[PDB]
């Protein structure tokens, strides 16, 4: 089978829904709560872990009750932590989430101090025991040193290149596969126009650009062409973690066919169905689950 | 020694120090993080127990760990939870607050489902025992009943009335001091217009109505008439809880002295010193903190 790690982050979402996103100060009562794990390289291990794939999660947590429920939930998912980072007298790191009722969210994430940057101790890691590595640009040195030891391995890099802070141009530089987030590729380039943004983002690596668009889908660049996979229409309640779990369906994908139309089209597809129920993780389908979608889709007006 | 009771609600904040108020969807990182007890009633209690008052807290809690350490964290401030219900097998209210570099904020609470809006058990309780109670309307069955038994025994009354889901038209009308937030007095009337809308609040109660504006500061009627108290300008952090410290310092300041303008400029000055720091406690001065401040003033 498919043997994936996933490099990056694993956070504890606290997720308000809404009436709708609050835009201005003032108070306001959210309908309903929950708390849920999160991070893109945690939700992406989780969804590879659905799909069948043989998952190690490594990310950094802390000693308070939140990193034991953040590993706990992860290992009851079927994603192995035997690689995870437990810092001493450290807070794991977690999101404020607001949800509104269509499925739109503003998130607010806290890294914690606590969890060092330093990605030095992966170096002790066997990288050549995977198939495929994601990484998430939220841990910029576990990103760039798990990239670097897996192109050394000769094992395949997919990058979940969603906004964050600092430039990830060297991140891009080492992705077999880079598929941003709009905001991600639009802070990353500095250009709002995605087609021409995109083209900037190809200047940075010799490997597959993407960028995903919510409910417009997925455009790439392949045989120097626009590429485009359009979302699926399903009831949509939170679209909280789409990304992550398209980039863990993608990984699998990927390492599974090496098709990219086929391979986008099928994390489309688990992304479409996660959207359906509320946080990250619960919505995420099996295998099965996502062909009888992806198969049955066509003998029914959607 | 003046003693208080204040009934409302105690709430865990979950505080995020941004760049900016996030102004439409998408991914934001927090500069900082405070995690810290708040509330209108629990952190007015605090700022009385500050401010040299015997203190009752008097909400609901749940027994998971916030609920516990709510608790534990007004007793450090010297706030007795004697009164205080901790209901089995239930989760405690939290918030989760965005505050930018002007100290400006967005409040989202979440208000605890396992948490009975039941006040029966205040009867159990003699109000005798205050000479000012203190409620929230964020538990207006709590709010109701403390009121009414506050009055029986002829207490004074002081209500923060800030914006919240329900009609608070029946605790204004129980209110000796009705010290609105403007979104809660825009919320209770329907009026955007403050000078109009406070004279509407006032159609509701036989009390005094007063509106705090932030840094615009606090605007009251007397006999009709609008007084005005500007806030202090100090180097602001964050704005969360100046309401809920205001109400807490005004209680004390009207029940030691009843002079309105001197206990509002007193209030005034206590929630503008809290201002200076993170959350709704840390900033909150003493009385000794306080009367070096204002006396730089006119
Ligand atoms: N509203 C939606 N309806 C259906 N599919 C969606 C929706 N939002 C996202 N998806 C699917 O998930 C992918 C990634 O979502 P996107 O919002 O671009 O990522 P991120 O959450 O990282 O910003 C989309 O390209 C699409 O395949
Ligand atoms: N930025 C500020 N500078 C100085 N004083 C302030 C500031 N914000 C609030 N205060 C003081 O605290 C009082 C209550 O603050 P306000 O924002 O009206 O309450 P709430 O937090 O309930 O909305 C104000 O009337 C004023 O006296
Ligand atoms: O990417 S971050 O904002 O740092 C963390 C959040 O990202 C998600 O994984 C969604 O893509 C959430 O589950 C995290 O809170
Ligand atoms: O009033 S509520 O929004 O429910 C609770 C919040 O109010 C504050 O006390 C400030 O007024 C915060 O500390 C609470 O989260
Ligand atoms: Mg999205
Ligand atoms: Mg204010």
């Amino acid at each position: 089978m498919i043997r994936v790690a996933c490099v990056g982050i694993t956070v504890m979402d606290r997720i308000y829904y809404v009436e709708g996103l609050p835009t201005e100060s003032g108070k306001y009562v959210a309908r309903n709560y929950t708390e849920v794990g999160g991070g893109p390289a945690a939700t992406a291990a989780v969804a590879a872990a659905r799909l069948g794939a043989q998952v190690d999660f490594i990310g950094r947590v802390g000693d308070d009750d939140t990193g034991n429920s953040l590993l706990a939930e992860l290992e009851s998912w079927g994603v192995n932590t035997r690689y995870t980072k437990r810092y001493n007298q450290a807070k794991s790191s977690q999101s404020a989430i607001m949800v509104d009722t269509k499925g739109e969210r503003i998130i607010i994430n806290y890294p914690s101090p606590d969890l060092l940057p330093d990605a030095e101790w992966l170096e002790e890691i066997d990288f050549s025991q995977w198939d495929v590595v994601l990484a998430d640009v939220r841990w910029h040195d576990g990103a760039k040193k798990a990239f670097t030891l897996a192109r050394q391995a000769g094992v395949m890099t997919v990058l979940d290149g969603d906004i964050t802070p600092q430039d990830i141009s060297e991140l891009v530089a080492l992705s077999d596969h880079a598929a941003f987030s709009e905001p991600g590729l639009a802070r990353l380039t500095g250009v709002k126009e995605m087609a021409s943004a995109l083209k900037q983002a190809q200047t940075l690596t010799n490997g597959h650009v993407y960028v995903t668009q919510g409910s417009a889908g997925c455009d790439w660049l392949e045989n120097g062409g626009r590429q485009h996979q359009p979302a699926f229409k399903v009831d949509v309640v939170d679209t909280t973690g789409a990304g992550d779990v398209f980039h863990g369906a993608l990984a699998v994908a990927l390492a599974t066919s090496g098709d990219l139309a086929e391979s986008v089209r099928f994390a489309s597809g688990v992304a479409a169905l996660k959207c359906t129920r509320p946080g990250g993780r619960a919505g995420i389908p099996d295998c099965d689950q996502t062909r009888s979608f992806l198969s049955l889709f066509v003998l029914e007006h959607h």
